[PDB]
């Protein structure tokens, strides 16, 4: 292994106290930036939570809930009475006065809950919905749903669907290019049967030609093509496929190759070192999507079943936040080698990146990204003209495309993300949680914990090492 | 009285069978137009009701509500189970498994329900919220809340507030003119103490100088100034004030004077004849807002208490719809004399006007109008580029401005409008009412009734003549 590859391998499951301790100073926002990040986060979160005055309206209630000392069911009864009285037109009059059931229930609940996250059933239908937000400065990346191909036929169907999508998106793009125009994202698990346990030689012989073919096609249309990151035990093979791809003669001089890295992995900073080296050696700018990570629940369960030395991911959410900030700094440092794409729905994460990116923004410096159905509310404050009170930073929406038959795995990941009490999108709905706690700085949070617990970066109390 | 004024007076309370019979053929859409109106209405209503697939989602439910023959509380219990099961991260595991209380209650319920209809507490705050929709082709008219001045001081305060608003809107308009730029609306009841019973000589001596002053000021900024229509027994005096205003030398050649007429009045078509004559004599194009009418409940109660020969308004909602269509045709016929502004939230009314207005639309031919908090959803399909799937017709939003202390009377009118089972905005929420019934043609509805009941335009069965 190369120096940078060896360093990745060695960091696979290193102890959390150690990993978190190393990240801390790399993630720390310089005091001035910290404060600007705080103010911007607070404001973003305020406008988002209180768009329709959901807090000021709670305040008006409690103001009467005390002046009369009434209960919940009490105050409501009064409002109904007041409503009925307001429907009196004249003021004077008002004044004077088996298993299939279960199998189907799950299918239906998935489809009902899933609609909000799907852009369209077909690529043409998704493209049709693009202009509305593209006219406002948003960009799109299309995500053909369907993964973990089980058969050769499965993988073939996915391959054909991706090709068709690229032709369609590429015709829609119409020369707009990899930054300003739409792109596509692909899952390697979709292109090779039984990817989860696939061996190196079969992946190269079979998966790679498909990856190359799609990438050449994307390049012909000059659209971005991004490789999604999946389970942690596929990181290594994904790097081998990326390595090989970046040295294809037909791809020389083209900067449309994109790759996701997951901040919840202890390996993330080390993967960045490798990528910086790869960009240098292959003479290109890589489009790098920095994400926190979508498979956390399964990663913990997987590690606990394999009874290994440790976890490949962090066990406290705040450590993932710290990792993301440290990694973001590393990416922003090398604008000649990387085009960073900062995927987040978290107002603080967004504000911190906005500040870390420094003065003198230019369009091709970086972009934000979000998931359809989750990020638009927040990024409506961000993408757009400064005169209209926006930040004038581009956001690319990831737009799932497919029918109910391909929706399951993606939906479950969205359920987990939205429903977790640690998630920003969950906590911002909790009007009992003060904005300041919601946008609290992750580094300072970690230092608080370290003081209270006796050392930095201890694992989650409820998540012991697999061997315990 | 002039011929046209005499004809108004004589129509004040004419029998509904007679009034409705006269309107019917004036309102009838020529067969071809009728069908295009139907298709457009249907489509507008479909997109509005089913924006987030609220009907297709009901269809998916009932499809299982039968395949298992489960009740409402039953199906829900299943969805919760299916939701909990979808939160299992791994598929294998999932598979294997006193009076102040009342006085305050009314105040609070008003403010809570009222927020959705108010644009801002102050004119500057309302103006600040303009760009978002003005950038999309919407226009605004600002409605300083507060009416029925009881004292001389009250009316003075309203006068001062209107003046300040005109300066602010006029500075915001910045030369955009009466069609493309924002304007203001005023209530005469706000400018004169105890307007409801005010005598002709005192109104002219006191109200008129204030009306003139505001209109001259509006003209200096070249912004529209619209006179709201209020209770029916103030129609006559409002016409006298308008008559006088239109002959002011300082207003000669200026077409920014606006005036509301209420289609639910039997007098409406006759008022149009008068207005057409007034525009001719005073040598101007009048901005005429055709509305159905906001005071129906009070009008019925007022007439029943005065025990007069009949009602000044129709007693069936469908007759008001017919009156509006007939009046709309009359207005569209005289583009040199009137700039018609068609206020409606009703998809059929809108579609019918769109068709009646004929081929070869030009911006200054007419506009649509709506109330803030009620019309934007519908007009998002209407105002905008044809390429984006819109109708490319302008809509002017009426935007209430003021604090909770001025909100009461307006809110009650909105409660009545929204809550009435006869209102389009109520029925469109009723997913059990088929789109075709919702957008049913009013003339054909009236003819159906006439066949079933034995004659055309009979009063509402539940609303006898006041003397019964
Ligand atoms: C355009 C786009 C593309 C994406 N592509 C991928 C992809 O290819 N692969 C993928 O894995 N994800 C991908 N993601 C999504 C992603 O990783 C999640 O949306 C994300 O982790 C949420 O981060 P957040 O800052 O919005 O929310 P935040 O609420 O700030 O953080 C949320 C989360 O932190 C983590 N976490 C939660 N609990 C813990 C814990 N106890 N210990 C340690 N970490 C914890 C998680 O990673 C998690 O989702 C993509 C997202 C977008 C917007
Ligand atoms: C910009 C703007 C300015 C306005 N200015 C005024 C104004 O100065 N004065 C004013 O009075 N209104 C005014 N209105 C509002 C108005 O009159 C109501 O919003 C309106 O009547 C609703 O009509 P619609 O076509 O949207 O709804 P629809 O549901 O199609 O019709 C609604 C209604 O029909 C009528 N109605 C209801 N029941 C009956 C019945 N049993 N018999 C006969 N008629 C019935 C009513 O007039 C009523 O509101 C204005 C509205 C707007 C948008
Ligand atoms: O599949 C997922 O969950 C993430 C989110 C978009 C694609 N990668
Ligand atoms: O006051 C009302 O109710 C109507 C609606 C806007 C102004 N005239």
């Amino acid at each position: 292994q190369s120096v940078s590859r060896a360093a990745i391998t060695a960091a696979y499951r290193r102890p959390e106290t150690e990993a978190v301790s190393m990240l801390l100073e790399q993630a720390r926002l310089p005091q001035p930036v910290a404060e600007q990040a705080h103010k911007l986060a607070y404001q973003l979160a305020d406008k988002l939570r209180n768009q329709k005055n959901a807090s000021g309206r709670a305040g008006m209630v409690q103001g009467l809930l005390q002046e009369f000392s009434l209960s919940s069911q009490e105050g409501v009864a009064l409002m109904c009475l007041a409503e009925a009285l307001l429907r009196i037109p004249d003021k004077a009059t008002r004044d004077a006065l088996g298993e299939p059931l279960i199998r189907k229930g799950v299918d239906m609940a998935m489809r009902l809950m899933g609609e909000q996250f799907v852009t369209g059933e077909t690529i043409a239908e998704a493209l049709a919905n693009a202009r509305k937000l593209e006219e406002k400065g948003f960009r799109y990346s299309y995500d053909m749903l369907g993964e973990a191909a089980l058969t050769a036929a499965d993988a073939q169907a996915y391959m054909v669907s991706y090709q068709q999508a690229i032709h369609a998106i590429g015709k829609a793009s119409n020369g707009r290019g990899i930054y300003e125009g739409p792109g596509i994202s692909i899952k390697l698990s979709a292109l090779h049967p039984r990817y989860s346990r696939a061996q190196y030689d079969r992946v190269m012989e079979e998966l790679y030609p498909r990856l190359k073919s799609l990438t050449l096609l994307a390049r012909q249309y000059d659209i971005g093509i991004n490789i999604d990151a999946e389970e942690s035990d596929r990181l290594e093979i994904s790097l081998d496929l990326l390595e090989k791809l970046c040295f294809e003669p037909e791809l020389a001089g083209w900067n449309g190759i994109g790759f996701v890295i997951q901040a919840y992995q202890k390996r993330c900073p080390l993967v960045i070192d490798y990528l910086i080296d790869l960009a240098t050696r292959s003479r290109r700018r890589l489009m790098i999507r920095l994400v926190k990570g979508a498979y956390w629940d399964s990663e913990i369960k997987r590690a606990q079943m394999d009874g290994l030395e440790g976890y490949p991911v962090y066990t406290r959410k705040v450590y993932t936040d710290v990792s993301y900030l440290a990694c973001a700094k590393k990416l922003l440092a090398v604008p000649n080698l990387i085009y960073p794409q900062f995927a987040t729905h978290n107002a603080h994460t967004l504000a911190a990146i906005y500040q870390l990116a420094g003065q003198n923004y230019y369009p091709g410096q970086y972009e934000f990204q979000c998931l359809h159905g989750m990020g638009e509310p927040l990024y409506e404050q961000v993408t757009g003209k400064v005169a209209d009170g926006k930040l004038n930073r581009p956001c690319r929406i990831s737009a799932p495309v497919g029918t109910h038959e391909t929706l399951l795995a993606y939906l479950v990941r969205r359920l987990l993300e939205n429903g977790a009490n640690t998630s920003f999108v969950n906590r911002i709905a909790d009007t009992s949680l003060p904005l300041d706690e919601l946008v609290a700085d992750p580094v300072t949070a970690v230092e608080k914990l370290a003081q209270q617990e006796g050392q930095t970066g201890l694992p989650h109390p409820k998540i012991p090492l697999p061997r315990d």
